[PDB]
């Protein structure tokens, strides 16, 4: 007997099931505590049976608002005679034959939503444990002395209102434990005794095998001066001042010879202030970088915390293989499930630092070293953003070390389809943030990282899979934290995420989800894929050779057929429109003279697919990027899409153009770690499991990791024929000189952004008043964007003076492979000069940029971004 689950128990007194009128006249509910039911004519082996009267009114508004996708279902009234608390612990089916199980989240929230303490609570004389498990038949705690010792004692918990609790003496502190949860698992149609960690865990033994009953407030877990960290944190006057650098903790130091051997790859590496890696971050910070976004750093699956199990390729041997060989990736893939490497998008327990990144995965090191990492980054002027992954779980079901949440309350923390099968669109085991205790756990976990680890912001992985209400409740709770009450200034904590809208959450089918369009007007950032794709060309899931504004479309065709010349010219101009909307903060309401000459709002310029290009209400809602850990690195995408015959010197200028478009954009610029040093993954489009070999970040600057073999076959083999000749071509590979020059130009473009408040305007109104584009319409000069930003000038101005040094800034982005002269008669007879940073540039070419007053002519060399300022 293995029923599906097509009916929903939505409230204490209502069941929803999509049956017909006649069928609805003979519906009954059947329960068996021992899960002993079977088919006979009817159901048999039940403890109890009760008729469900059809509720002719259907489902009430609260239900249909919470579960839109079942709003048309027939409703059935559960008699007041039923002991609901008892029944939800049983095997349940409804039947009319037609027999199916019940999806319980609605009734579980209706009856057992709980706001009291969860996890471990410490007092002077006691330790208490609290677990929400309203469907469990029994819960006990198993205690162990130590991460490896035998069970010492089992203690029964007692349930009240869905929550199991027990109180013990203070000496319980620092024991290890697991819960023994007896609960009905639908996937097995059996009541099983499951051994599970604490969802509210704050530390774990290796691999989360046991929960460590640690007091997170213990003084010995604090680095020196920890409680004073708020006072040492880098000033953040406005979210408009944010720039983001996205970095993986292992990539940072795995190859860094200036870090002690035993301390490479984890949290401790950040405590080496004089290391090549930390000096690099300090250089960026000094230039103006404000935030570092760290890839997943909580307890995820896919890397063993036990370092003695780690495997490694022979790096010396692999270095001997040809640059376009498939042998390097074969060697990497052979041990990719046993190496130290994963991006970490495989959540197990959200509230605990990843053990593999700690010096010792048992005991306190993971806590103190995480704190030391945050403190170290703050002390070089960088705020710390965590990549939080609340949209799915690594594992589900009653078995195995990697399943926790779904072991304890099966079928609740995970989203399910209308047959009761778990949804997998966000990798596997999608969560259901629409459910009250899931939403609670998400917000509680955010507050844990903000308060216990003094984390400065959060990037939400697949934010479109999270309910908007969860995002907003989190935002409010975070931003209300104060230094006086909580030790952190919550008003400075910044949130942003991936607002992709797809699969079962699209069309608001599970509620209003955290999509790009739905997050407009929330002050929560989202990744601007439109500017990304317009600059680079195509899309990460389209033909890799499709060119864009900054990869030669029309101007420098690459030989891939993309239409007639008129078609490519127009497609280039269309991409320019999309980029300019993005450069002006990707706003719904910003008015641009489009390539046809027609004035259009950002929302009226549409994606090749129908939706608004510009979708935000504020520049702080826009995360502008051309690169990230996903898909090809900036250097690799440029190497794929540009004409093969371009020199690496030319491509280095193109890299600078792309990162400069980000650095000089309104909104929040986002940089992939390595943008600044030409980082390559040898064209790996999805390097999550591609090891240190393909993910090398070389802070000696001797290499960029181009030409280290064809990348792993699973994600890349279809494109190997285009990759091979490029990887094999010595003319594609940059040398140290190119890498250092890329870093110098990146530092300078950051200095330019932070030289004028005009690049970082705080509101849509300011951008609409001040930001103008000057090369527009059908007769625009292809390959050039001219962006002016006005400040108060003359006597009696109609705007505030934002900039004490400059009254006007004009930026010309010239992607043409030749000098251009852009006449802007509107800007004639003004005091423009080349920006002092560029006058003093190590790049000889940008120094040649010039302004002629009589005509308003800005002369800009090929493949160059030139910034002109009018001094006060
Ligand atoms: O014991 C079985 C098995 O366990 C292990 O592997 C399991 C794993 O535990 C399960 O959770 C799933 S994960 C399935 C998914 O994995 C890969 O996706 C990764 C992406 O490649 C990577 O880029 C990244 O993606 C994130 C991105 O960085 C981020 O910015 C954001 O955009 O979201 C993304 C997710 O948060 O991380 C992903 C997860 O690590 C793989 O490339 C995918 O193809 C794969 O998903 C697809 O296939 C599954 C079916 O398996 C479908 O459910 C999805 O809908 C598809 O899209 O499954 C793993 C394999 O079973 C152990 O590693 C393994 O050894 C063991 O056998
Ligand atoms: O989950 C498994 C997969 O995880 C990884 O995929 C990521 C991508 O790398 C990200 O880029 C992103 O994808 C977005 C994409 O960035 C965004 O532009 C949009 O793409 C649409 C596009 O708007 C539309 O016009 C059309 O062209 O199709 C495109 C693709 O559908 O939306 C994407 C998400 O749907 O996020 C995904 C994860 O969801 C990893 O790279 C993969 O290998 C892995 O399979
Ligand atoms: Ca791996
Ligand atoms: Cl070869």
């Amino acid at each position: 007997f293995m029923p599906d689950a097509r009916a929903y128990w939505v409230t204490s007194d209502l069941i929803a099931w999509n049956v017909g009128e006649l069928e609805a006249q003979s519906v009954c509910l059947y329960a068996s505590r021992a899960a002993a039911m079977s088919l006979s004519g009817g159901i048999q082996g039940y403890d109890s049976k009760v008729e469900l009267q059809p509720e002719s009114a259907g489902l009430p508004e609260t239900v249909t608002q919470k579960f839109p996708f079942i709003s048309s279902y027939r409703a059935f009234r559960v008699p007041s005679s039923v002991d609901v608390a008892s029944l939800v612990k049983c095997q349940l089916v409804v039947a009319s034959v037609d027999v199916t199980g019940l999806q319980l989240p609605g009734v579980l929230d209706d009856m057992f939503a709980y706001t009291g303490p969860l996890g471990a609570v410490f007092s002077e004389d006691s330790v208490s444990l609290h677990l929400w498990a309203p469907t469990a038949q029994g819960v006990s705690v198993c205690f162990f002395d130590g991460p490896a010792g035998p069970a010492l004692e089992t203690v029964q918990l007692k349930e009240s209102n869905g929550v199991w609790s027990v109180t013990g003496p203070r000496e319980w502190e620092n024991r290890y434990y697991l819960y023994e949860v007896d609960v009905y698992h639908p996937t097995k149609a059996q009541v099983l005794k499951c051994l599970a960690g604490d969802p509210y865990a704050r530390s774990l033994s290796a691999n989360g095998a046991r929960t460590w009953l640690v007091d997170i407030n213990n003084e010995t877990l604090k680095p020196a001066s920890w409680d004073e960290l708020a006072d040492e944190k880098p000033k953040l006057d406005s979210f408009s001042d944010i720039t983001i650098y996205e970095l993986h903790i292992r990539d940072f130091s795995a190859h860094d010879g200036t870090v002690d051997s035993d301390s490479r790859g984890g949290f401790r590496a950040f405590a080496y202030q004089a290391s090549a890696g930390m000096e690099h971050l300090r250089k960026l910070s000094d230039a103006g970088l404000t935030h570092v976004h760290l890839l997943p750093s909580f307890h995820f699956a896919g890397v063993d915390d036990i370092k003695s199990n780690w495997k490694f390729v022979d790096e010396c041997e692999l270095a001997t293989f040809p640059p376009g060989s498939d042998m390097q990736q074969a060697a990497v893939v052979a041990i990719q499930e046993e190496d130290p490497y994963n991006w970490g998008y495989n959540p197990v327990l959200w509230g605990v630092p990843k053990g593999s990144y700690a010096s010792d995965p048992d005991g306190p090191s993971r806590i103190i070293e995480y704190r030391q990492m945050v403190q170290a980054l703050n002390r070089i002027g960088l705020r710390v953003v965590m990549d939080v992954v609340y949209n799915h779980l690594d594992s589900s079901g009653p078995c195995g070390i990697s399943s926790v949440l779904d072991k304890i309350v099966p079928g609740y923390y995970v989203r399910r389809d209308t047959n009761g099968q778990i949804e997998n669109s966000a990798a596997m085991n999608n969560t259901a943030s629409e459910h009250f205790m899931v939403d609670r756990l998400i917000v509680d976990d955010l507050l844990n990282w903000a308060v216990n680890y003094k984390v400065d912001g959060f990037r939400f992985d697949l934010m479109g899979h999270i309910m908007k209400r969860t995002m907003m409740r989190a935002k409010s709770a975070l931003q209300s934290l104060t230094t006086d009450a909580h030790g952190v200034d919550g008003s400075k904590i910044y949130l942003y995420g991936e607002g992709w809208d797809f699969a079962e959450v699209a069309r608001n089918q599970r509620g209003i989800n955290g999509s790009q369009l739905n997050m407009s007007g929330t002050g929560i950032g989202s990744f601007n894929d439109r500017i990304r794709d317009a600059i680079n060309g195509g899309n990460p899931f389209g033909n890799p050779l499709q060119q864009g504004f900054n990869t030669g479309l029309f101007l420098e065709p690459n030989g891939f057929y993309q239409g007639n010349e008129a078609d490519t010219r127009r497609s280039l101009a269309t991409y320019a429109d999309q980029i300019q909307i993005g450069l002006a903060g990707n706003l719904r309401d910003y008015v641009l003279i489009s390539h046809t000459g027609e004035a259009k709002k950002g929302s009226e310029i549409h994606t090749f697919d129908g939706l608004p290009v510009g979708y935000t209400a504020s520049p702080i809602e826009t995360i502008n990027y051309v690169s990230a850990h996903d898909n090809e690195t900036l250097f690799d995408v440029i190497s794929v899409k540009t004409p093969m015959i371009l020199s690496v010197d030319e491509r280095c200028r193109i890299n600078h153009l792309a990162s400069s478009m980000m650095a000089l954009s309104q909104g929040i610029p986002f940089f992939h770690a390595g943008d600044e040093i030409l980082r390559s993954k040898s064209i790996d489009r999805d390097s999550y499991n591609s090891g240190d070999w393909f993910n090398k970040l070389d802070f000696t600057y001797e290499t960029n990791n181009w030409g280290v073999g064809l990348p792993p076959s699973e994600k890349n083999e279809d494109n190997w024929p285009l990759m091979k000749p490029r990887l094999e071509n010595p003319s594609f590979k940059p040398a140290k000189g190119h890498i250092l020059a890329a870093l110098d130009s990146f530092v300078d473009i950051l200095k330019i952004r932070y030289s004028s408040p005009l690049f970082r305007l705080s509101t849509a109104n300011d951008i609409k008043q001040r930001v103008r584009f000057h090369n527009t319409g059908p007769s625009l000069v292809p390959g050039v964007i001219v962006m002016g930003i006005e400040d108060a000038r003359g006597e009696s101005p109609e705007m505030a003076q934002l900039d004490t040094n400059f009254s006007y800034v004009v930026t010309v982005f010239n992607v043409c492979p030749h000098e251009v002269s852009m006449d802007i008669p509107a800007l004639a007879s003004m005091g423009f000069e080349l920006h002092p940073v560029q006058v003093n540039s190590s790049d000889t070419l940008v120094r040649k940029s010039a302004y002629e007053a009589a005509t308003g002519r800005f002369t800009v060399p090929g493949r160059t971004v030139s910034v002109f300022v009018e001094p006060r």
